[PDB]
Order: C-alpha cells, then structure tokens, then sequence
C-alpha cells in the first residue's frame, strides 16, 4: 500500500527476516536415524523381497 | 536396507564372523573311531561278503 511510511516497512521487514531464519534452521536440525533427509537431494533405496 | 547406519553393520558383521569361524571347528574336530569323516575328500570301503 502507499499508505505505509518508513518506520513501518521497516518493522515489517524484520519480522518477515525471523521467519525467513526459520525455514534454514528446520533444514538443518531435523534428522532420522542419522540421516540428513532435507538437506542432500539423492536418493535412497529399500529392499522387499 | 537402504535405512542403515555405517554403525551398525558392525554388529551384524562380527555376528557373521562368529558363526563362520563354528563351522571350521566342526569341521575339523568331529571324529568317528579316530577317523575325521568331514575332511580329505576320499571314499570308505567296507567288506560285507
């Protein structure tokens, strides 16, 4: 909107720069059985039968 | 599996060695009459007449 000033864009902006943090951080923590599975993009095979 | 860690096919490995060295032992320490029987690949006469 042009309504807004400067201030304002400002505040908004460090807020959408917390969220934007807290995708990269769940890229790296999550994990299962000592595998990275969010942050390699290869891909893993079973074997049934 | 695909689902394995490098830590833990040791376990599964050192098992898989036990149970190789059993049948060595088995093999060389089974007697009949002081004759091993699972060794030397020959064959046994026996006088029946």
């Amino acid at each position: 909107t042009g309504s807004n000033s400067a201030s304002d864009l400002q505040s908004i902006q460090d807020e959408i720069k917390q969220r934007l943090e807290e995708i990269n951080r769940v890229s790296e923590q999550t994990q299962f059985n000592g595998v990275k599975v969010l942050a390699k993009d290869t891909k893993m095979n079973i074997q049934v039968g």
